[PDB]
């Protein structure tokens, strides 16, 4: 409550929403709180992660309990461990189940950023997080008559949509959970993009599925997009 209240104040952790869940102050509350695999929390800390970042702070338990969020702060500042830290939490345990999580970002070098830190944090967990290549895209390894064994995909906006609009389709997104666009100001500027996101929505027909926006900085028609589109949206942004 006034510890609370210090987070947000002390970290520049500014919300707007209904219901929302208290930002957790230490890694360990995570242990504590939502039961974390002890592997994935000792490799946080292994990591030199001694404490979330503010975004990570509120981000984090936003999407643990459920809930869209549009999250905004300055590179820097460990954005994609606030989304990938819950949806390694979410999905629990490797499955065969193909892809429950997906997340996209502008290029293949920010792309394959995000797969390297997530390799590193989910080291022993047996997590399997794949981007799909030409070759791979060429041999429909990842095609809904392949093995499934495959967890969380990160991609780009024209690949996936390259795969969703082959014939036939060259993956299956019935089982997302999660739908995160990592630099989603980039996104809404570059394309046209409005529209490839819906056509992914539209193919992510989980009744599970929710969807994150993280962004660099808190602006204007990715803000209005979010309270459009997303369900009850959750946002945080951290003042400078
Ligand atoms: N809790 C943390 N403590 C210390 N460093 C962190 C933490 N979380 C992330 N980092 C580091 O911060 C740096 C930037 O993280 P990153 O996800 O690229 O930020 P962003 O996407 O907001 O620009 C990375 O080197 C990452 O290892
Ligand atoms: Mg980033």
């Amino acid at each position: 409550s006034m510890k609370i209240n210090f987070l947000r104040n002390k970290h520049k952790i500014h919300v707007q929403g209904t219901d929302l869940p208290d930002p957790i102050a230490t890694f360990q509350q995570l242990d504590q709180e939502y039961k974390i695999n002890s592997r994935l929390l000792q490799n946080i800390l292994d990591a030199g992660f001694q404490m979330p970042t503010p975004i990570q702070m509120q981000a984090i338990p936003v999407m643990l309990h459920g809930r869209e969020l549009l999250a905004s702060a300055p590179t820097g500042s460990g954005k994609t461990l606030a989304f990938s830290i819950p949806i390694l939490m979410q999905l629990k345990q490797p499955a065969n189940k193909g892809f429950r999580a997906l997340i996209i970002s502008p290029t293949r070098e920010l792309a394959s950023q995000i797969h390297r830190e997530l390799i590193k944090i989910s080291e022993g967990t047996g997590f399997r997080i794949h981007m799909i290549h030409k070759a791979a895209v060429a041999a429909k390894k990842f095609g809904p008559k392949s093995s499934k064994k495959f967890d969380i995909l990160v991609t780009t906006p024209n690949r996936l949509i390259y795969l969703l609009k082959q014939d036939p389709p060259g993956i299956d997104l019935a089982s997302v959970e999660w739908l995160v666009v990592d630099e989603s100001d980039k996104l809404f500027e570059d394309g046209g993009f409005r529209d490839q996101l819906a056509s992914i929505f539209l193919a992510c027909t989980s009744h599970k599925v929710r969807r994150a926006m993280f962004s660099a900085t808190f602006a204007y028609d990715v803000e209005q997009w979010c309270k459009l589109n997303l369900d009850n949206v959750i946002s945080v942004s951290i003042g400078a």
